[PDB]
């Protein structure tokens, strides 16, 4: 059949999100994953955990490393743009 497992070394056939890190974050455990001004977040459903209350599972994109981040601390990705995905726009949305 196919050989490549549900997960990848990078992103082509996943819909994983992409969050910038808006300020640092100094952890406490492993739980948890240091966070750095200026580096990405991918974030993944299959590896949310304890995230509905208000921290978010993902991982960075400099080091590597995964792990719980308080999503007051990220924010979504607003640099990669589509080539014909169009989405939804008009009222106020972009």
């Amino acid at each position: 059949g196919s050989s490549g497992s549900s997960g990848s070394r990078d992103i082509r056939f996943a819909n994983h999100e992409t969050l910038q890190v808006i300020y640092p974050y100094t952890p406490q455990n492993d739980d948890e994953l240091e966070l750095v001004p200026g580096d990405f977040i991918f974030m993944s459903p299959m590896e949310q955990t304890s995230t509905s209350e208000g921290w978010i599972y993902g991982t960075s994109l400099t080091t590597g490393c995964s792990g719980l981040l308080p999503e007051n601390y990220i924010t979504k990705a607003d640099e990669c743009s589509t080539w014909i995905f169009h989405g939804s726009s008009g009222p106020s949305s972009g």
